[PDB]
């Protein structure tokens, strides 16, 4: 694990972190890295930011085909919270996504992901086009892949969520806070006043004023947001 | 060794296992105490705590009847920080009078990790003992396996509990089912959805009246947050 605290606080673009996880990825015996997160929000939309050194012609055709929509191990690893061991032949699913994808080498795989802070969820992929992942391999690097994608999963974090989750940086009251949670669970306005024995002309107030932090046009917007982001709890 | 615990861990079907391989790791690694738990994500208002530990006996009964878990400094650490960590008793200054009975039982130099898994729920593996630091030492030794079990151990219990304590968890919901709980996440109307959708208002109130039974929930907007926070919305 040595350095690579101090490595990880000198980054300051993705194209120095793109180069730490190719040089982790050669160091650990794999051809091919891909490294993202998923945006918490919104919903509707999931929006998916990720590095890859994988082909360019692969490249193009992910992202033109939207394969996050298809993609077992983005669709997985969103559902799964342990490390997976993959192998693009054992796939009878998406058999034209992973006929392309082995076509280029992209084969056998360990994904790791990681929920990080502000609803972020990170993956690290690591990839060659042969040789089984052996049972040894597992335990030999298990620990140190597990515990460098929560630093990468930070430092992805803190480098992107500016950007790709705006209202990482909202901070509610004490009575924003409690307001949100109970029109968490659909409360109105004049349930909240009764339950907390305050009016609903100050319940409003309260949820304004956080609506407005979380650039939400409704209440139950916001309070979605709120969840997601970690700010009830 | 971890080659052991995955073949333990893959056989287990009780709590009581699941107390006793933790009290092992407890002993194995120099340890007096543990606690085991995890949160459960509903309800937001008032969310349950289920955890397993060793404390006194008089620990355990104060820790529930005073609700601790609300003021539990390591438990809100794990809540808000997603890294482990390493405490000692006597360091915090905040609610002492926690702190003077909890070192009272000689729950003082303890090591927590908290870790997120299956349908929102959050875990945390604590170890204690009355006595010697842990020191940065004993944390290189010991922090690889100890990271690693908490996402076994996480895993399993979640297996084990996630039936009573998120009961929603085993709900499956429709293709439309999942999509007018997404449009009212961001709080459209029935008619705004059905204007995006181009379908009846009404169409759209019978999906979300049949996801709030399956998701036993008396609203929309409570239905739409318990399967946000399951994961049925991704
Ligand atoms: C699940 C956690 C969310 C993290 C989002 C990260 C986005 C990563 C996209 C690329 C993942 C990836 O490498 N997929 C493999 C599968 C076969 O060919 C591939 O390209
Ligand atoms: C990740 C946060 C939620 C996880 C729920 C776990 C519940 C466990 C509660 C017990 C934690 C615990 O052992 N706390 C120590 C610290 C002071 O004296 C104690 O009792």
């Amino acid at each position: 694990r040595e350095g690579y605290l101090e490595i990880l606080s000198r980054i300051t673009t993705e194209e120095e972190f793109f180069s730490l996880v190719l040089e982790i990825c050669g160091n650990y015996g794999f051809e091919f890295f891909s490294f993202g997160a998923r945006a918490p929000f919104p919903l509707t939309a999931p929006k998916y930011h990720f590095l890859s050194n994988y082909p360019g012609e692969w490249k193009s055709r992910y992202i033109s085909e939207d394969y996050t929509s298809i993609d077992p191990i983005v669709r997985h690893g969103l559902l799964e919270y342990t490390p997976l061991i993959w192998n693009g032949e054992d796939f009878q699913e998406n058999r034209f996504f992973w006929e392309e994808a082995l076509h280029h080498g992209i084969r056998h795989g360990w994904s790791i992901p990681v929920r990080g802070k502000y609803g972020l969820i990170s993956m690290l992929s690591l990839v060659r086009s042969s040789e089984s992942i052996a049972a040894t391999e597992i335990l030999e690097k298990e620990s140190f892949l597990l515990w460098i994608t929560s630093m990468l999963q930070a430092t992805f974090g803190d480098l992107l969520a500016p950007r790709i989750v705006p209202e990482s940086n909202v901070r509610l009251t004490a009575r924003e806070t409690e307001m949100l949670k109970w029109t968490a669970v659909g409360k109105t306005y004049g349930e909240i006043g009764l339950i907390l024995s305050i009016d609903q002309r100050t319940v409003k107030f309260h949820i304004v004023n956080a609506m407005r932090k979380l650039n939400s046009s409704n209440k139950a917007e916001a309070t979605m947001k709120a969840y997601a982001i970690g700010l009830l709890n």
